[PDB]
């Protein structure tokens, strides 16, 4: 049901077409700020509902310039609504297809932002496990924002040890997938590809792939370090952050740390919320500090975004 949602948000156009989910552009009424709302059906989700809730819980603990920001989670009889940072530039998937393949220097700029996000995810004790172009969006500055739940599919990006149900480290699986991503960025097609799941997979397990003639020697060396079938021989995130290829154009290690972490509550945002809710500062801070990802969380976070853009920190 939509009763609660529409008290807080005005719905605009659909932006996301999917199979288990829809995505709507929306306006957050109190702040006037645009958001994307992902709409998931519980019946559709079935016994994956508890897994989806565990992931939403993980997203609540991520705060990062290259990770899509969560504002609000609203659950009803049949739906879960996720209110997220609107990324207007669309999927990296569509960008790659539109350009054929990216120059080495553009792929480096983009790949550094992927590494930044993923390194941060690992630092917080998590792994993504479904990295692929459909799970990376561009914002209006053409900076990447990591998402999940975007839809042989992601089989082509799955690490061999992942593919055969065996024991694996999430971080190592993410490095493999980042290797596939690197290849597609520079080539515009997959390193392992086929018409059937059995064939695609055999290919993945063998680890052999063509090396198009336009790939630089240094690109080739990095790809072989990321696409090692044996996870033990795969390059670590530590060594990726300051890899020679990664630093070839911009001679600094990847800035993976959050640039915007939550330290203490922003006083200006607390002030505006206090006047609006007719509360004193202490009781308002106490409410916000629960971090329930309810409408209050959403309003706090959206006021914070307003302040970052130099806009009056004000509620309509
Ligand atoms: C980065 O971690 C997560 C991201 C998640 O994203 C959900 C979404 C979205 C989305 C879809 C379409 C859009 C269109 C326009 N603008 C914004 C849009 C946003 C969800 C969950 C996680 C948590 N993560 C999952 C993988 N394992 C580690 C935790």
């Amino acid at each position: 049901d939509y009763d609660e949602l529409l008290k807080y948000y005005e719905l605009h156009e659909t932006i996301g077409t999917g199979g288990f989910a829809k995505v709507k552009l929306a306006c957050h009424i109190l702040t006037g700020e645009m958001v994307a709302i992902k709409i998931m059906d519980k019946n559709t989700l079935g016994s994956d509902l508890p897994r989806i809730k565990t992931e939403i819980e993980a997203l609540k603990n991520l705060r990062h310039q290259h990770i899509c920001q969560l504002y609000h989670v609203l659950e009803t009889a049949n739906k879960i609504f996720m209110v997220l940072e609107y990324c207007p530039g669309g999927e990296l998937f569509d960008y790659i297809i539109s350009q054929d393949r990216l120059s080495e220097e553009e792929t480096r700029v983009v790949f550094r932002q992927i590494v930044s996000a993923v390194a941060y995810v690992h630092s917080q004790g998590y792994a993504h496990r479904d990295l692929k172009p459909e799970n990376l969006l561009f914002d209006e500055y053409h900076k990447l924002k990591l998402i999940d739940f975007g839809l042989c599919g992601s089989l082509a990006y799955a690490a061999p040890e992942l593919i055969q149900g065996k024991s694996y480290l999430g971080s190592e699986a993410d490095v493999w997938s980042m290797g596939i991503l690197l290849y597609v960025l520079m080539c515009g097609f997959l390193p392992f590809d086929d018409d059937t799941a059995a064939a695609l997979v055999a290919k993945i397990m063998r680890g052999k792939y063509d090396v198009p003639k336009w790939l630089s020697p240094s690109s080739i060396l990095l790809l072989q370090q990321m696409l090692q079938v044996d996870p033990k021989k795969r390059i670590s995130m530590k060594n990726l952050l300051n890899h020679p290829w990664i630093m070839q154009d911009y001679n600094y290690p990847v800035e993976w740390q959050s640039k915007n972490p939550f330290i203490h509550l922003d006083d200006d945002c607390v002030t505006e919320l206090s006047v609006h809710h007719r509360n004193n500062r202490q009781t308002m801070e106490d409410l916000i500090s629960l971090w329930q990802y309810d409408h209050l969380t959403a309003t706090y976070l959206l006021l914070l975004a307003k302040k970052a853009r130099g806009k009056p920190v004000r509620l309509r």
